[PDB]
């Protein structure tokens, strides 16, 4: 019965991640120490109860800018064009001139977009290694490196028009970059017209694949 | 050890489920017994490989209309932006004039959609009341009423440009009809101008929860 874990207190407002990885609005109604860590219990605007992981729940607050960094771990706006969901990921590049001062997210199913400061909030009790609570491994692996690696970053420089193979399902597909948008492409499947926004240091761009398989 | 289970043979095409909920393409490797039943193991396309129930497989290929009913156990197109994705879920409407020859399909997380014929895939061996295998309770609870009670769906009638009360996250929100589409209607919220269809027998429309309390 934890009334208190740092700033982390019963009443308040917080995030707390659902099963379908998205992350909802809620309630903290419990903490509770319990073997080697902590449990905090979530009552959700809908009703519903969780009693989560201290990575799983993020507090309802925007963090200043300056207080992220490459890596850190966030809950970020996902948007599909009529719907808004909450979804983590790692903060993989922070606002700067080239990015027209916007954070790269690399989202836990391996998508990734640019959003603003207004857009994230940030997960409460991450784990030391970030990316060590990623599901998806090839995910997790790829951050890891990532992070490890940064600022080196091996990239593709990619124009407009141009044809290329991207990978989708383990294949490659005849491909045209549609648009550059800092360390992201818009690729153009060209055989059923579906359109993704890639990281341009992505081995699912061919020349990425190639240029780091370069012997 | 089984090279064959009915027409579950192995080196077929298949579809098989992830833990992102989403099916993807792979083949059938093997047949096993363990324990009780069966589990097939699948390769897919991008040479994962996952050990599977079959209520986790799927065929690929389009079932004829005429084989599909209300309460059949289906993966279906859902479109995610201008990315398209196999989703599970439960026949709710076959092919009418109402609904202008198409599907409408409530799928395990909650959404439903209008797809055709030839956006469909028939799991492979469903359960025998189908929505026994839904995760979320509130969805299985709601399709086991449905199923049961249909074709008696209270639904409300709504036109556009009407303005009601729409249910997100447990608080109520101004909203509007934009269109309505069979048994769907699409909602404007106007707070924030995200969009969404919804079954017009959800609770989740003012309207409707007013009937059904009503009743
Ligand atoms: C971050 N990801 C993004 C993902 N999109 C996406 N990923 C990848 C990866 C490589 N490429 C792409 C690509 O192109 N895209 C477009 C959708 C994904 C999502 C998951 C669950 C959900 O659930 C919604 C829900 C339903 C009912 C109740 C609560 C929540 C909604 C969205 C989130
Ligand atoms: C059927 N549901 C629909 C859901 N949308 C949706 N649901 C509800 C429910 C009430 N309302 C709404 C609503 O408005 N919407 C719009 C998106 C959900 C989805 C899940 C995972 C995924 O993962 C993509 C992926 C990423 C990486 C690797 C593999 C797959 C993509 C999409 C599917």
């Amino acid at each position: 019965e934890l009334s208190k874990d740092g700033d982390l207190i019963v009443s308040m407002r917080i995030l707390g991640k659902k099963r379908t990885k998205t992350w909802h609005k809620g309630t903290l109604i419990a903490i509770q120490t319990v073997g080697p860590g902590k449990k905090y219990k979530v009552k959700f605007d809908n009703k519903g109860k969780s009693l989560l992981s201290g990575n799983h729940i993020a507090y309802d607050y925007h963090p200043p800018a300056d207080k992220l960094y490459v890596g850190s771990r966030v809950v970020a706006k996902y948007k599909d064009g009529n719907q808004v969901w909450l979804y983590a990921g790692i903060v993989a590049e922070t606002p700067n001139v080239k990015n027209k001062l916007r954070f790269l997210i690399f989202f836990d199913d391996g998508y990734a977009s640019y959003v603003t400061q207004s857009e994230l909030y940030p997960i409460c009790r991450p784990l030391k290694k970030t990316w060590e609570d990623i599901e998806d491994i090839s995910c997790r692996d790829f951050i890891e490196e990532y992070v490890t690696a940064y600022p080196n970053r091996p990239m593709v420089l990619l124009k407009s028009g141009q044809l290329i193979k991207t990978e989708w399902e383990g294949t490659w597909w005849k491909s045209r970059v549609e648009e550059v948008d800092g360390s992201l492409v818009r690729i153009l499947f060209l055989d059923d017209k579906r359109c993704e926004w890639i990281y341009r240091g992505s081995t699912r761009l061919e020349p990425m694949f190639s240029m780091k398989t370069s012997s």
